[PDB]
């Protein structure tokens, strides 16, 4: 219809802005499960579509930050993993870790994409130009985010963000391109 | 309808009350898996969203505490991660230890709320003020139970639960503004 | 309808026969993974419903036996969790696990039942007095069965037909005392 | 109608001619999680039903090969399980591995099956007799294979593609003879 138009066309719009993608880790990068064994050591499951649409990003140009409260090595293995540098861990109130970050890159408030699970997430969310709830978010993130992910967080919700980006930018191509020649 | 307004404050009206959670944990707390190793070490998977539902009933002076079946040590890196005292572990017949916790809480029946799965949960489900299922408990379970989650156990059932209580008392904002604070 | 009521009770009179019921592993005790590490240690995930199934048969007097192309550590694990003792492991053909069984419990051929989710487990299936496959079973096996389960393999689908058994026997209320007394 | 009754002729004949299959790994082989610890070893969860699928591929004088971006030694161990000896690891871009392993086998374009998920399967799944889409692979890959299983990546949808190769060469009961006797 003409609102589903106008509304897809606001969404690209945001899109088109973005220089830096923010995610959060467990539920949104994880299912957001905690997996723990009889001595305490800890697991969580990633999704390689999300890290291929990480990749993808920074192959095009376009920066990719965390900013969770967890605090365990499992993160560290996967930040080194997928080559991301600009990660902050154990923030409770994720508010300090973005202004720190923002002040890092030099990007505007509307630059910035942030794709969130839960209440933490939330000012963040409504602050940065693309503020996105995956699909198994609270209630309050569904409703105060830009737009919401089909997929849930760790089954590709944040690859179906990266694609959006890259393709409201028209840098799907060189994303592949830059990909597959390293 | 009518009859849905009536029903939504009944429950409403039952949650109000409520000054202490018990969840059992297998089904509940996890999807229900035990996931075995060749050496014979075990794990359990919990949901993010569950543990900050709890926390965040902590944080607004909603006491929170366990009753499970489950003896092994998983359980207690989870208690202890949540910062959760009040629990008891391998309990086969749960009754005897919802005792112990009344007498240790000083509450009225109907000041608790349950969530449970299976049989052994039944007894306590129907007792306290508020008895609450799984989407995936057993029959009997979904079929005796005040109320049940839209969202399966290990998947944010008891978030569910958590915020329901919690916003039937407007206690959310409390709740996450002085889980915010810590 | 008249067909539904007649084909409920052909399956509850197949039910009524029932003094063992066998389970194969994978794919029906389990979702059907089998998780890997780097060091080639194994894990896999069963269902605590699934768990509590076969101990409600067993406070009934109802056997349970477990017949298996797994080989690994895992399985007896498992069923020493369960104190199951009656078990096949490294089956490929299951005919001659079936009837070695069969010699042991001097039972008729319709007084097992045995839940199955591939070909292997066909001409056991098509042989026992109840032959069952798990919903995520392959196409032959959901053809030729006598039923099949709601749930999935490890998400309680053997509880399912546990749940079954007993209803049709009058024995559920026995079975849970009995189990709640131990 | 007359339409799905030509398309699936088409899709028997690519079939048909199949001498060997190749499957991605990560996604398609597994569900897509990457499951990492504390200490950053690593697991990945595979399906039985896919294990048999091509071991029945295999039974029937049909060849299995992997090409894979996947590094880690969890491939080489599930490999090994399955006794699949064509195989290729940490291939970023897989045209290359396609090519060694065409020139090893002496086969056509039109004789290899293809199953991926994900952007650097495209060039072989446009390139093979029949290219397929695991369900919950990207849209891409969706769009321009020739089918698409109806199951997701590590879930069955490698044996449904299995069953297939064997239905339309009428060699499903040949390869459950062969797998039986062995
Ligand atoms: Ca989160
Ligand atoms: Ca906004
Ligand atoms: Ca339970
Ligand atoms: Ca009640
Ligand atoms: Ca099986
Ligand atoms: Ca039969
Ligand atoms: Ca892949
Ligand atoms: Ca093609």
């Amino acid at each position: 219809s003409l609102n589903t138009e106008i509304e897809m066309n606001e969404l690209l719009e945001k899109a088109k802005k973005i220089k830096c993608l923010i995610c959060d880790v467990d539920g949104v990068l994880s299912d957001g499960l905690l997996h723990i064994d009889n001595h305490g050591n800890e697991l969580k499951s990633f999704h390689v579509q999300d890290g291929m649409g990480l990749k993808l990003l920074m192959a095009a140009g376009i920066q990719v930050a965390i900013i969770t409260t967890a605090q365990n090595a499992v993160v560290d293995h996967r930040m080194e993993q997928l080559g991301i540098t600009h990660y902050y861990k154990g923030q409770v109130d994720k508010r300090s870790a973005y202004q720190h970050l923002k002040k890092t890159l030099g990007l505007n408030d509307d630059e910035f994409a942030y794709i969130g699970d839960d209440l933490p997430d939330l000012p963040l969310i409504q602050q940065v130009g693309l503020g996105v709830a995956v699909s198994n978010a609270v209630p309050q993130v569904l409703e105060f985010a830009d737009w919401r992910t089909e997929r849930t967080g760790g089954r590709g919700a944040v690859r179906e963000l990266c694609d959006l980006i890259l393709n409201a930018q028209n840098k799907a191509e060189l994303a592949i391109t830059g990909y597959l020649k390293q």
